[PDB]
């Protein structure tokens, strides 16, 4: 069990929030545990299993370091940044602290 | 976002690190996020996706209550109890605590 700090979790969750709401704004509804998964695959070759990794902390990963695994999110960030507005950065950003319970810092 | 208490997440992880553990054990390595998964599905009828959006509150479900939402994740416990030893139950349950970080009540 790799440990991964509050703020790796934060940013990891972002990701998935981001995401998420890109699918409910596309779609009417909301996504699926693995539905959500695919469509961050195959929209934004985003890697879920990493992110989700990172977040329960269950399962391992290859390149756990600190520096990578942040120009990793970071990554992923950027890559959904330009689809997304300021609400919808902001919604994610307090679900997180919310699930999360302190201001973290975001990956770039 | 629905609210899921820590003893809610607690009991959910355990059944995620219980099949997991029978993975490893049965497979010489550790699973994978999208393996177990599947593994969960096939070999003991779980439905990891119920599972991981109480862990991460991520994702939504019908049967949203707690007397449900318990004999649920129970009915998974008792399907995986008899395969597992006390190391084995006692690994997950450390690792919980560790994840939640408090004693908490284990479903039936």
């Amino acid at each position: 069990m790799q440990y991964f700090s509050p703020e790796q979790q934060y940013n990891a969750w972002i990701v998935s929030d981001l995401v998420k709401q890109i699918f409910h704004k596309r779609a009417g509804c909301s996504p699926g545990i693995h539905e959500l998964a695919v469509f961050a695959e195959e929209h934004f070759h985003i890697d879920i299993d990493f992110v989700f990794s990172i977040i329960m902390n269950i399962g391992d990963i290859e390149f756990a370091l600190t520096d990578e695994i942040e120009k990793k999110l970071s990554g992923y960030l950027s890559t959904l940044l330009p689809y997304v507005t300021a609400d919808m950065f902001e919604t994610s950003k307090a679900n997180a602290h919310a699930f999360l319970s302190a201001a973290y810092h975001l990956f770039v």
